[PDB]
């Protein structure tokens, strides 16, 4: 509910993303990220990373999602996009959903290092685990490497 | 010494390094000192080993993690999930630390403790005894 520091489970766990209802959309960022400095800027920062990564036209309609390990992210719904990261020189082709996961990972890791806020670090580890279980894990890990 | 900055993306190769005798005394405050009730972590690890069971060595990890493990195969039992598993004293220590860290994160709502859980957990994932470790903490 609040992306608490307490783990729902330890050990091995099947991770699942669930769309945030339209009713609860507006409360998403403070509810899950409100302990982190500059949380109101995270959504703009994700779109910023997506613009850096996108080779030509990406676009889409973006939704908000929660994870059953306490994580949370934004992406288009689960057509392919080509991304390119200049920091590592890699190109990768992937679904709009996977691209969104990739943009959020980059956002969370960068912002954790800037703020030294462990709550941001935990969001990174939680989404990273979802990426590690994802059918397009190889492409996601390639682009963020 | 412990940073909220996590640079690893894919599955990085992790190494555990024993803490030199000289640096033993400063281990707990250096790695856990910004966490409420950090002085309780050592006795709580000893307690989880008592519960699960069997000198301790202190270790640091190259992802910023840290743990301790005692120095044969032991049989552990966790009443929380009803699982039993055979493993080395090192593996048992890793298991005891993972339970201590996860529980203290819930107790304190301190995210640095959650990060310690993840960092040690990733070492367990690449450990030869991953299956036994993950089973006992399921
Ligand atoms: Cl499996």
């Amino acid at each position: 509910t609040t992306s608490s520091a307490c783990a729902p489970e330890t050990g091995l766990q099947q991770l699942v993303a669930t769309i945030v209802p339209d009713e609860q959309r507006i409360s998403f960022w403070p509810q899950h990220f409100g302990l982190i400095p500059q949380w109101v800027t995270l959504e703009p920062r994700v779109f910023g990373w997506m613009d850096r990564l996108c080779e030509n036209y990406c676009g889409g309609i973006w939704n908000l999602y929660t994870l059953n390990n306490g994580g949370a992210f934004m992406a288009p719904e689960p057509e392919t996009w080509v991304l390119f990261n200049a920091m590592n020189g890699n190109r990768a082709e992937m679904s709009p959903e996977a691209a969104g996961i990739a943009a959020c990972l980059m956002t969370y890791s960068h912002h954790a290092c800037r703020t030294e806020c462990y709550a941001m670090t935990v969001h990174y580890y939680r989404l990273r685990d979802y990426a590690l279980q994802h059918p397009e894990c190889s492409a996601i890990m390639r682009i963020i490497d």
